DNA sequence: CGTACGTGCGTTTAAGCGGTGCTAGAGCTGTCTACGACCAATTGAGCGGCCTCGGCACCGGGATTGTGAAAAAAAAAAGCTGCA
């Protein structure tokens, strides 16, 4: 087909900050949208 | 029904005005280079795609908490007295 066009986001940085602050805590897709 | 506000006086206060005198600092000019744009080549961070397995949604069952009804007490409340 085509590979879907590139959509930048902050979500890898949010996940990295979350793992410093709450190592045993994750985040729903919506939550990450809000972030 | 109780009194906080609005009105209207006389007394007091300091804003406003116009002026002067002093200089902090706003803002302008000219110089020079540290810093940011631009570029080309390099490459690794982050993208999409994909797979998985554990959190969490949902369920049923039981424990727990809170509500309302009725009956019965506690209490204020009300109408009812003669006196003074
Ligand atoms: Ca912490
Ligand atoms: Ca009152
Ligand atoms: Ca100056
Ligand atoms: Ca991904």
């Amino acid at each position: 087909k085509r590979k879907r066009s590139r959509k930048e986001s902050y979500s890898i940085y949010v996940y990295k900050v979350l793992k410093q602050v709450h190592p045993d805590t994750g985040i729903s897709s919506k939550a990450m949208g809000i972030m």
